[PDB]
């Protein structure tokens, strides 16, 4: 057991893969399945060893008894003195993106308004509003709270599954992988700029590298940031600018996550592989590189410095926090995942 | 779904059941109708798991096949050596409260006199009251025995709901919930109180909460209990101390009630719902206090010191008891119920 397999999700992340594997000499593989939640079940069967992970997903692999062992981490404000790899992580800010244009949508508005969403329990997407619109209603019915809405991993028959149009022929309507058209931090971002919905449930960094042609990607192009506000908590609307006043929440970083027994190897052979194939990696862009995919986040995301390292060793519940592992369980209470179902069974 | 959805009868049971899911963490979400019996319908459908429920309803939702899950237990009058959860549940006092001004006025004497009720179909303002009116006149016109009345569940454009005052601006008259402002205990007694009313049917416990400023509302502050007399069934008055020798019936306590296939969740969910947040409550008042209502009544009686387990798994006919049960019965073969027709097979 020398070798690292990757799981890929969906094929545009398995040709990525592909050449990942290729280039490192075998020393990294390739797995692949339709979903997250499929990969996150071949990491537990062993038909894979790790993955980059959400941290909505992270909740899950760490309720499946998987461990991260690296963080993704990006541009900080602060000491360039320390190492990208021993940086501390910062986490993203999780936003309501909606139209300067939409008047009178504030946040308490959004009752039965049309939503767009990276997946379903993605943290910015779907654990932070979903989880503060239950809480507020008292209510568990997130299904029937926006008229219509684009949810990945939802029901496709469903009305989370309206707004979702496919890939290029419209087939696999809202799979949670990046065929979907409007999938992801980017493809919930066009879907809200688009017109297909009233908000978009991404993060701050989502809106500005999608923004003042920050983009070559046609539908991005022309955008302008005032076009953009921001929904806060308390009912205000505010420019994208201001979104230390104006966020939902906080978000840990997309981290890796593997089984225990073969983390310390994974940390490894990660930390060599970026470095040879890394943003500042002797092999980029010489042959291939990791952190860059064509503006479709592929593995890891696009705005990825590096992996830093974890302090401590930490849980999954020390990683992503207790405030936040608070949040997602409570919204748990309201939905049954057969994934998260099977795990307990089998993690008792 | 290890959620409880309560059912909360009309916007003042939401905002108080809104909040119990808040410091609960969505362990327990709210389900709202206009009415009892429309919640009765949304446990059915299983839109919502449970609701408390005086013995009246609790009879309509037995024939619907709910079961009862935990009684109310109120401040013992013996000695409280057991926990009130295994405390054996006492019963309380269905009562006929006149004022002393109107003498001349006696139980034998009701007849064409106007009368206020908590609502139709429930134990203290109906099913004890209209069952003996009916029982010694030999005549099913409950319906003309009085005058006028209020009985916020009959007929709008009727004569019971001729007293029925409605909410602020007086809408929604009748309508079965704490917006009508003489619906329930607390609203009979503010009907006879402002002399709308020459009767209001409700139990011991009301007179007392509400006279000699045992009560901050304003309506309650300046009423006396020496400005009130208790009709019993020999014709006789008699004083608000003089309860338990002038009485009409004992009531059984308001219960819980759910399916059968969400009852021990339900009740594990409750207990420990009630540890928290009761009369002992590890967060009552700190957070939120589960038997206590800013208007009044709300979900539970205010009068309840902890809910109480039953029996072994009783049955609607067993935790009412077949003497309060042939008393209905006989009260109902001279008037029909929609959700008790839409459910008579279910029994039979
Ligand atoms: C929302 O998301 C955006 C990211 O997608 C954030 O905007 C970015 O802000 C970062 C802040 O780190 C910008 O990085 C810049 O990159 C330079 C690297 O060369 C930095 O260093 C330079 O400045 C000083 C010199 O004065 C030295 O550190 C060094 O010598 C160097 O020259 C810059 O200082 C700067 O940070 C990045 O460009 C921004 N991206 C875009 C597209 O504008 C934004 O902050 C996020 N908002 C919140 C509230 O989190
Ligand atoms: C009719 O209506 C009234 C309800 O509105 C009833 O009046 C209430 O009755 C009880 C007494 O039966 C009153 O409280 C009592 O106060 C005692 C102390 O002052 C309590 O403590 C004692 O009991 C136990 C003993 O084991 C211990 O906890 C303790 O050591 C102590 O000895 C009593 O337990 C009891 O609560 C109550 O204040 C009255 N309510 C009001 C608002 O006045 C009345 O009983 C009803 N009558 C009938 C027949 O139904
Ligand atoms: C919401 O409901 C859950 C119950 O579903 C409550 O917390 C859970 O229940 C008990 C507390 O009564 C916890 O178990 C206790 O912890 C120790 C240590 O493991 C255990 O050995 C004992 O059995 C003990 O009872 C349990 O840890 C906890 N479960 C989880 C997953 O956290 C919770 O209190 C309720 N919250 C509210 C706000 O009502
Ligand atoms: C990972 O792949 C690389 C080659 O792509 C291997 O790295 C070499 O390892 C040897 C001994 O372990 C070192 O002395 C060399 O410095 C490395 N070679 C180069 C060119 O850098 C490595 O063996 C592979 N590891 C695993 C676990 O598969
Ligand atoms: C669920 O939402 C509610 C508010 O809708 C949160 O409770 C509020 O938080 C404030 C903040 O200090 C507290 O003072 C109050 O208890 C609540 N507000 C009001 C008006 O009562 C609650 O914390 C949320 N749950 C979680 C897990 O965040
Ligand atoms: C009414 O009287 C009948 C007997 O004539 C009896 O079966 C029933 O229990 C009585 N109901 C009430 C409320 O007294
Ligand atoms: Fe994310
Ligand atoms: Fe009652």
């Amino acid at each position: 057991y020398t070798r690292v397999v990757w799981c890929a999700v969906g094929p545009e992340e398995q040709k990525k893969c592909q050449q990942w594997s290729q280039q490192s000499g075998q020393n990294v593989t390739c797995a692949t399945a339709s979903t997250t939640d499929d990969c996150i079940v071949l990491v537990l069967k062993g038909e894979a060893d790790a993955l980059n992970l959400d941290g909505g997903y992270i909740y899950t692999a760490g309720k499946c008894g998987l461990v991260p062992v690296l963080a993704e981490n990006r541009k900080s404000s602060k000491h360039s003195s320390l190492d990208c790899v021993l940086r501390p992580t910062e986490g993203y800010l999780a936003v309501a993106v909606v139209k300067k244009a939409n008047e009178g949508l504030t946040w308490n508005s959004l009752k039965d308004k049309k939503s767009c969403h990276t997946a379903v329990d993605r943290t910015a997407g779907w654990n932070i509003p979903m989880g503060l619109i239950v809480n507020q209603t008292g209510s568990c019915a997130f299904d029937e709270f926006f008229s219509q809405s684009c949810a990945p991993g939802a029901d496709p028959k469903s009305r989370l599954c309206a707004l979702c149009a496919g890939d290029d022929q419209g087939l696999d309507k809202c799979v949670p992988n990046s065929k979907e058209k409007y999938y992801g931090y980017t493809g919930a971002f066009r879907c809200l700029a688009e017109d297909v919905g009233d908000v978009a449930f991404v993060k701050n960094d989502t809106v500005w590298e999608n923004t003042n042609g920050e983009s070559t990607a046609d539908w991005a192009k022309n955008l302008n940031r005032e076009d953009f506000r921001l929904l806060c908590l308390d009912g205000t609307r505010k420019p994208v600018t201001e979104a230390q006043s104006c966020h939902l929440a906080v978000a840990p970083n997309h981290a890796v996550v593997s089984r225990s027994d073969r983390a310390a190897h994974v940390k490894q052979v990660l930390l060599h592989q970026q470095a040879l194939f890394g943003k500042n990696g002797k092999n980029c862009p010489d042959k291939f590189c990791l952190f860059k995919s064509e503006t479709k986040n592929l593995l890891f995301n696009d705005n990825t410095e590096c992996l830093a390292k974890l302090g401590g060793r930490p849980t999954y519940e020390e990683y992503l926090g207790t405030e936040y592992v608070t949040a997602i369980a409570n919204l748990k209470k309201c939905s049954t995942s057969p994934l998260l179902e099977a795990c307990a069974f089998l993690t008792r």
